[PDB]
C-alpha cells in the first residue's frame, strides 16, 4: 500500500471504499479498492485474465497484513452520473445504443468464461470521452440497490446462471431511454411487486416452474401485463422486441448476450463522443 497516494473517495462500493489514486512508482492514477480466504484470492486472480475493451481491468492484486486492495484501471465518469447530468435532454438514443452494443459485447466475453457479473447498475457501468463505456466489478459478487435483480434471484433461485446480467441490463437500457428507474422497489417484495405490475405475474404458461420456486407464493396477486409502448416510449419497436426479450421471465428462454449483438436494433449502430464534464 506504501506505493499508493491516495488523491481521493470516488465512492463506496459493496465491499469497501474505493479510492482515485496514484501510483506513487509509475505515476499510474487508478481505482483503489480497500475490500483473507484462499478461495477469495485463488477465484480473484483469474479475473486478473479477464481481460476486454469493455470490462474495467484489474491490473494487480495486493494482499497484505490479512487485507486486500484490487487495482483497476480508473475511468472519470459513471453512468449513473451521465444520467443524471443528460436528464433534461436525454441521452440520444445513437449513444444508448452504442452503449447498450458495448455492453451486450462485454457480458458476450464474460458469460463465455463462465464468469456472472451478478451485480450490474448504472454506478458500476464507467464510462471515457472516447465513447467506450465498461463493466465494473465483475465476478466480485462470486442499501445495497435490487432495483435491476432479476425475478428468478428474488423468488431465491439459488443457482441462477447469466440471465441475470441480461435482465439487469435490460433495466439498466430501459432507463436510459426513458429517463426513470425502470423497477425502483424499496424492498425485496415490493421489487417482485414491481416488475409483476409491469410485466404481469408470472405462471406456468410463460415460466414453467415458477411456481415451485423457494420464495414463490400463491397467495401474490396476479397483475396483468403492460404494453411495452407505454413502458419504454418513444422507444422505436426494434428496441421494445430487443428489450421485451432481454426482460423475459424464464431465464432460459431470456435472449443471450450473443444473440442481443445480432438484433435488428443494433444493425445501424455507431459509436458517438459523449460530452463529458470531468
Ligand atoms: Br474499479 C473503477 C474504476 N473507475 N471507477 C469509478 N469511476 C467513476 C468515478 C466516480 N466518482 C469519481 N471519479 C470517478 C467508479 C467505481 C465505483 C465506485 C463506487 C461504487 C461503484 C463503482 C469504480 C471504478
Amino acid at each position: 500500500m506504501e506505493n499508493f497516494q491516495k488523491v481521493e473517495k470516488i465512492g463506496e462500493g459493496t465491499y469497501g471504499v474505493v479510492y482515485k489514486a496514484r501510483n506513487k512508482l509509475t505515476g499510474e492514477v487508478v481505482a483503489l479498492k480497500k475490500i483473507v480466504p484462499s478461495t477469495a484470492i485463488r477465484e480473484i486472480s483469474l479475473l486478473k485474465e479477464l481481460n476486454h475493451p469493455n470490462i474495467v481491468k484489474l491490473l494487480d492484486v495486493i494482499h497484505t497484513e490479512n487485507k486486500l486492495y484490487l487495482v483497476f484501471e480508473f475511468l472519470h465518469q459513471d453512468l449513473k452520473k451521465f444520467m443524471d447530468a443528460s436528464a433534461l435532454t436525454g441521452i440520444p438514443l445513437p449513444l444508448i445504443k452504442s452503449y447498450l452494443f458495448q455492453l451486450l459485447q462485454g457480458l458476450a466475453f464474460c458469460h463465455s468464461h463462465r464468469v456472472l457479473h451478478r451485480d450490474l447498475k448504472p454506478q458500476n457501468l464507467l464510462i471515457n470521452t472516447e465513447g467506450a463505456i465498461k463493466l465494473a466489478d465483475f465476478g466480485l459478487a462470486r442499501v445495497v440497490t435490487l432495483w435491476y435483480r432479476a425475478p428468478e434471484i428474488l423468488l431465491g433461485c439459488k443457482y441462477y446462471s447469466t440471465a441475470v446480467d441480461i435482465w439487469s441490463l435490460g433495466c439498466i437500457f430501459a432507463e436510459m431511454v426513458t429517463r426513470r428507474a425502470l423497477f425502483p422497489g424499496d424492498s425485496e417484495i415490493d421489487q417482485l411487486f414491481r416488475i409483476f405490475r409491469t410485466l404481469g405475474t408470472p405462471d406456468e404458461v410463460v415460466w414453467p416452474g415458477v411456481t415451485s420456486m423457494p420464495d414463490y407464493k400463491p397467495s401474490f396477486p396476479k397483475w396483468a401485463r403492460q404494453d411495452f409502448s407505454k413502458v419504454v416510449p418513444p422507444l422505436d419497436e426494434d428496441g421494445r422486441s430487443l428489450l421485451s426479450q432481454m426482460l423475459h421471465y424464464d431465464p432460459n428462454k431470456r435472449i443471450s448476450a450473443k444473440a442481443a449483438l445480432a438484433h435488428p436494433f443494433f444493425q445501424d449502430v455507431t459509436k458517438p463522443v459523449p460530452h463529458l464534464r470531468l
